[PDB]
DNA sequence: GGCGACCCGGCGCCGCCTACGGTCAGTACTACGGGTAGGGGGTATCGGGCAACGCGGCACTGAACACCGTTGTCATGTGCCTTG
């Protein structure tokens, strides 16, 4: 019962191609490059830093992409190992 | 719109003790790295075997006194003989 409403919870998310995945993972570089410069004790100007975080949350909207997309494979390695003693 | 069915869920039960019962289940890997409980030797502290040194009864060096016992001792008193 509960994994059947897990698999709906996967439901349907948008696959992850070649350039779709490269250009998120220059948004994640863009966004961790934003966040190392946000924590920095030096002072920043305050729309800048407001820009520093919002593309650090569109980088992390692009993580929950990448791992809304790849929960599939992972339950086929699941089924793969599972079976031998945990559930 | 509350009844009504019906439909389903949902549970809940189905009686009391007694002898023994036979077994087995599939798809990673290395690699490092720390860090240890175990292997060692050497040292400080506590735990055993022979004498220790008390006591006590009495016992003796008997010594030195004490307690009767004794024959020492004797200046001093009766009895006979000689003279007033």
């Amino acid at each position: 019962d509960p994994v059947k409403d897990y698999l709906k919870q996967i439901g349907k998310v948008p696959l992850l191609n070649a350039e779709q995945e490269v250009e998120l993972a220059k948004r994640i570089e863009a966004g961790l490059f934003a966040e190392d410069k946000l924590a920095n004790s030096d002072k920043l100007a305050p729309k800048l830093k407001r820009e520093l975080e919002i593309i650090a949350e569109d980088g992390r909207r692009a993580k929950n992409h990448l791992l809304e997309a790849n929960l599939r494979l992972v339950v086929s390695l699941a089924k793969r190992y599972t079976g031998r003693g945990m559930l």
